[PDB]
């Protein structure tokens, strides 16, 4: 049947030939509502056991015997750097040597509980991103710790409560209940003889082999993490985005209450709200610092986005208008009609629409808006017997899938944020112009279902899991639905994730929905912060000296590398983390010197003096360092990348030529703004999406009054 949402609808009738994710979900009866996907723990759900689980600092893998535990040995040189999962020891069971599967029982914002059970025993494991601990509860027998070789025992004996061990050069604590004994010390398998009535057991990866360190880790070893939560707040007055991270602990014994949290660089860098412990871990993501506590916060400065750049460029206006007319002839001509390529086309129209309006090209404006609306209205309606341009709800997993699908959006739940971000961008641009169309009673209900599929914010709405594609702790998104790879989950295009997030900001502000807007600000701001570290390494302290590049195109749980999914040029390899370039893409230019370094690396790698291909994308990027040079190199012979247009490319470059480069040293008390700086002259741009005039104040003292539903630009003091 069919479910009405405002004036649109989705279906639960699968079109003929259409494919869905697998029927089998390796979950327990405790995991209710829509099933989380697109994360680091996801392979537990899709595979009988799991693929490697990249929590950090620890990694894991489920198998018939139990749970492999390890700390990756970092290495590699050149095109990739590796932190592969390896087995330092397997947490097995004294009487159950073969478990039939591993099933997810509970998934929180940065942890997972999984259960392995036979009729005669079980292990329940809690794996946590940002913890040096892993926590276990046994039934039917004892922990049987099967080491990869024989460990060195640096502390403890058969009668001690804990052991300090070293295996593969990695120090661990093994923490048993008071009253436990240990059998098999000196062999490759140590069994923890649990006392009657106590069945909890934990391990930690330690930063050293001192007894003092082991004592500190023992102090918190019995504070088992039972829930993890993020919360966020956008402060409009201060232009900041605050995120709180909270772990709930259940104290299994002792009088200590707390835990040790490990923080990635995007969390600890320049963070005045923490007092790190001495302990660090060297990980694939850089140095993880540690803190004592069950909560911490991060606070980032938000620098605004715009719905478009203003009409301030040094372009030949008649040529720009002609480019708009050239695009208008192709307004109804997507290169392909699956969700992804249809999206790319909708993004192209979304970026050209305001340029047509600025020029007074009503014919082209009308062609663009008409196609955007008619196509969204088609996609957002599932007609009986329709096989293309519709959304289907899978109620096994709990996901909205558009048909026709592509690149595993259907069977693998890949990439929904990438695909749907383009649809959301188009919807937002319509909403800024037409509050009637975007209302919940009209097309806004279906729009918000796409938002919920990729980024549901409401933990009580069980139709979609909480924040599907975004990983709150790594601070970025994940592309694979299942993470069914040795190297875990992956994301290549961070810029396509950010496109979805900027679109959510615009939608929320256009519709007056502060919850959705602030969700967008949270996602956007945090992903940008992660991107600046793990993709661009702006601070020059993430990437190994042995890694041969200043840029990683793909980030995995277990590696990062300068590769892409097809045999493209090095221009393509760099460009996938720029496109789509929108008026939310100024973050790419946080460090103009990095723009220069990144572009020059790309040229060296191509063996050319200009980009061999994707020259439009590359010159838009280079314009964040030298717009005059980018304008000079640009020309009409360039065949646009399929999601781009000559009009939008040249409007971008020529506006930066006039306005200057983005200036991140100034903020404002409004959500839609940007500041530009040309040779120390600032230009301030604001968009007011509300129905009342706004007074906008910048941190340097600039004040602008901006009328309802308008863009304003002011240069100088
Ligand atoms: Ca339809
Ligand atoms: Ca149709
Ligand atoms: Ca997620
Ligand atoms: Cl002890
Ligand atoms: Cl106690
Ligand atoms: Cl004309
Ligand atoms: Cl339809
Ligand atoms: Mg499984
Ligand atoms: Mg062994
Ligand atoms: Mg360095
Ligand atoms: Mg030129
Ligand atoms: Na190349
Ligand atoms: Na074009
Ligand atoms: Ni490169
Ligand atoms: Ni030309």
């Amino acid at each position: 049947q069919y479910y009405r949402e405002g004036t649109g609808s989705y279906t639960v009738v699968l079109p003929p030939g259409a494919k869905v994710p697998q029927a089998e979900i390796y979950k327990t009866s405790n995991l209710q509502g829509a099933v989380p996907t697109n994360s680091w723990e996801s392979s537990i759900l899709w595979n009988q056991y799991s693929l490697p689980i990249y929590a950090h600092p620890l990694t894991f893998k489920f198998k018939a015997e139990g749970i492999e535990v390890g700390k990756p040995a970092l290495g590699g040189s050149g095109i990739a750097y590796f932190g592969a999962h390896k087995n330092d020891f397997t947490v097995g069971h004294s009487s159950v040597y073969t478990f039939p599967d591993a099933r997810a029982d509970k998934i929180s914002d940065f942890a997972v509980d999984a259960v392995m059970a036979s009729g005669s025993g079980s292990i329940k494991a809690t794996l946590m991103k940002g913890s040096p601990y892993a926590y276990f509860v046994f039934t039917g027998g004892n922990p049987r710790i099967d080491f990869s070789g024989t460990p060195t025992v640096f502390y403890g004996d058969s009668g001690s409560q804990c052991l300090g061990v070293t295996i593969n050069g990695v120090n661990y604590g093994l923490f048993a209940p008071s009253g436990s004994k240990w059998q098999g010390i000196g062999t490759g398998t140590i069994t923890c003889i649990l006392p009657a009535g106590k069945n909890y057991f934990s391990i930690a990866v330690l930063p050293d082999n001192t007894v003092s360190t082991l004592t500190y880790y023992k102090d918190y070893a019995y504070c088992f993490v039972t829930d993890t939560k993020v919360e966020w707040s956008y402060n409009e007055t201060e232009s900041t985005l605050t995120t709180t991270f909270t772990a709930e602990v259940s104290v299994k014994e002792g009088t200590n209450k707390g835990t040790i949290l490990a923080l990635y660089p995007h969390q600890w860098r320049n963070n005045p709200h923490i007092l790190p412990l001495p302990y660090t871990y060297s990980t694939l993501r850089g140095i993880m610092k540690t803190i004592q506590g069950t909560s911490f916060k991060t606070v980032y400065r938000y620098h605004g986005i715009l719905p478009n750049l203003p009409d301030k460029g040094t372009y030949d206006r008649e040529a720009l208008n002609r480019y708009i007319n050239e695009l208008a002839l192709q307004a109804d001509a997507p290169v392909a009609v699956d969700t992804y390529w249809f999206g790319k086309h909708l993004g192209k129209l979304s970026c050209a629409l305001p340029i047509a309006e600025q020029l007074g090209n009503i014919s082209a404006k009308d062609r663009f808006i008409s196609f955007m609306k008619s196509s969204l209205e088609d996609w957002f309606t599932a007609k009986e017997g329709e096989t293309a341009k519709l959304f289907y709800y899978d109620s096994n997993w709990g996901t909205l899938i558009g048909y026709p699908s592509s690149y595993g959006s259907d069977e693998e739940l890949n990439d929904h944020h990438f695909h749907y971000g383009y649809f959301l961008h188009a919807a937002a641009q319509i909403a800024l112009r037409d509050p009637q169309w975007a209302s919940r009673d009209n097309w806004g209900a279906m729009v918000e279902l796409l938002i919920k599929d990729i980024a549901n914010w409401d933990r009580n709405d069980t139709r979609f899991p909480f924040l599907r594609n975004f990983d709150p702790y790594e601070g970025h998104s994940w592309a694979s639905g299942h993470a069914g790879f040795a190297d875990g989950n992956n994301q290549a295009s961070s810029s396509e994730a950010i496109n979805a997030w900027q679109a959510i900001i615009l939608w929320g502000e256009a519709t007056g929905n502060k919850t959705i807007r602030d969700l967008g600000i949270y996602l956007y701001t945090t992903e940008v912060e992660a991107v600046c570290n793990y993709w661009f390494d702006l601070y020059k302290d993430i990437f190994s000296p042995s890694y041969g590049h200043n840029y990683a195109s793909m980030v995995w749980g277990g590696k990062y590398c300068h590769e892409i999914w097809w045999n493209g040029t090095n221009s393509e390899k760099h460009g996938i983390n720029f496109l789509p370039i929108t008026a939310a893409s100024l973050y790419l230019g946080k460090d103009p010197n990095y723009i220069k370094q990144n572009y020059e690396e790309m040229l060296r790698e191509c063996g050319t003096s200009q980009p061999p291909n994707w020259k439009d994308i590359q010159y838009m990027y280079y314009a964040l360092y030298d717009p005059a040079a980018a304008k000079n190199m640009w020309n009409e012979s360039i065949v646009p990348e399929d999601g781009e247009s000559k009009a939008h490319t040249y409007h971008w470059i020529c506006n930066l030529d006039s306005l200057g480069l983005p200036d991140f040293s100034v903020t404002a008390d409004t959500p839609l703004y940007s500041v530009f700086n040309k040779n120390n002259i600032r230009t301030y741009v604001v968009y007011n999406a509300s129905s009342s005039a706004k007074k906008v104040t910048f941190s340097d003292g600039k004040v602008m009054t901006v009328g309802p539903h308008s863009m304003a630009v002011s240069t100088g003091s």
